[PDB]
């Protein structure tokens, strides 16, 4: 609603996973509205018992983020499943989904969270104020760099589940 166009609406419903199609979203992190640290996020993630979508919208006003299997969390471990992917609006929208060669698709840490992961890389990655991000090509999801530049600012950062 506050970051999406009906525009980015269709194209992300378009290429959500059958498990999620129909189900009605529901707001439950926005940087707007809640408290922008990697903390609250994850208190609002907590007791989320669905899969979940993360939008950014950077400093340069482009708009990218991620689809994720199970709500952010803490974790010792890399978790999620090969439905999770990465996508982008810059240039233009494109979707980048598991390619099998590894499993590293969420990892929250008290730090940070990002989404990718093997040989150091990663493809989504966040401070633990939700402020300084960076992206780059990861082999969970042979993504390109979401963002204009590798590093970028959050100017904007909602949590949308599937209750």
């Amino acid at each position: 609603m506050a970051l999406l166009e009906n525009m980015h609406i269709e194209q992300l419903a378009r290429r959500l996973p059958a498990r999620v199609q129909g189900y009605p979203w529901r707001l439950a992190y926005s940087t707007l509205e809640h408290g922008t640290s990697l903390k609250t996020l994850y208190r609002k993630s907590a007791s989320l018992d669905s899969p979940v979508l993360l939008v950014i919208k950077d400093m340069d006003n482009q708009i990218f983020g991620a689809y994720a299997t199970h709500p952010f969390k803490f974790s010792d471990h890399y978790y999620g499943t090969g439905e999770t992917f990465l996508y982008t609006f810059s240039p233009h929208f494109k979707v980048f989904k598991w390619s099998g060669e590894n499993s590293y698709f969420i990892n929250g840490d008290i730090s940070s969270l990002e989404l990718g992961g093997g040989g150091g890389r990663f493809g989504l990655w966040l401070d633990a104020d939700l402020y300084h991000g960076r992206s780059n090509s990861c082999s969970t999801f042979n993504n390109d760099i979401l963002s204009k530049k590798e590093d970028f600012i959050v100017q904007d950062l909602e949590v949308w589940a599937f209750d």
